């Protein structure tokens, strides 16, 4: 899907964490996530069009979404343990992630 | 040092970074910030002064400071390979988690 399509599904399944009941539900909007943020990886943002697809904002770009990812995969395995309250908070934590990349991207 | 000094720190150098012009204050500002960090999280925040320790919420206090510090190091990469711009622009991206800790804890 297109950039659009995966930051809806970015942020439609962070308010899902933030309402799990338990941690099965955080780990299943988590991987939608994960899922998300790689396809929006390979996108190219509006604001870096007029620029070559190997510059070192694009590459800036895509590793945005390596940290994201990274973060993602954190909160996954608190999931996985379980621990529902703790993947919970580690999805409030990719907040800041998200704005960081929008401050100079979007 | 205790807690309010170690955010005073914090503070404080973040302005420096933002006035310096060359890696070499960058780099001098984000050493106290990453000291700060490391000796904040052995603190106990008024907030939390009848908890225990190992309570969820001690424990996410904890971690922002690991987190802050990891972003720390990033900034610091940036300012030892002389990128000064950049790694001013990621000491700014820090006052989001600044932020979201003290929108819990302080
Ligand atoms: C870069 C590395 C990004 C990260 C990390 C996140 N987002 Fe994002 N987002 C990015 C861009 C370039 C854009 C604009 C794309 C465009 O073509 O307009 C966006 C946009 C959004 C939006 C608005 C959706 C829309 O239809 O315009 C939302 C709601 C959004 N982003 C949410 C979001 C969340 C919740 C993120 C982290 C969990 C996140 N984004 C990360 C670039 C980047
Ligand atoms: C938790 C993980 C925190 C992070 C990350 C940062 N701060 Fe902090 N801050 C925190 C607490 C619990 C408190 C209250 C301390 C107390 O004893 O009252 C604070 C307070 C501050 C203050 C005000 C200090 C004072 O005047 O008493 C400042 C100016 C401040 N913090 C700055 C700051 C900055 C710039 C940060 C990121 C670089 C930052 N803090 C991170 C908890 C946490
Ligand atoms: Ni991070």
């Amino acid at each position: 899907a297109d950039l659009e399509d995966n930051m809806e599904t970015l942020n439609d399944n962070l308010k899902v964490i933030e309402k799990a009941d338990n941690a099965a539900q955080v780990k299943d909007a988590l991987t939608k996530m994960r899922a998300a943020a790689l396809d929006a990886q390979k996108a190219t943002p509006p604001k870096l069009e007029d620029k070559s697809p190997d510059s070192p904002e694009m590459w800036h770009f895509r590793h945005g979404f390596d940290h994201l990812v990274g973060h993602i995969d954190d909160a996954l395995k608190l999931a996985n343990e379980g621990k529902v309250k703790e993947a919970q908070a580690a999805a409030e934590q990719l907040k800041c992630h998200c704005n960081a990349c929008h401050q100079h991207y979007r």
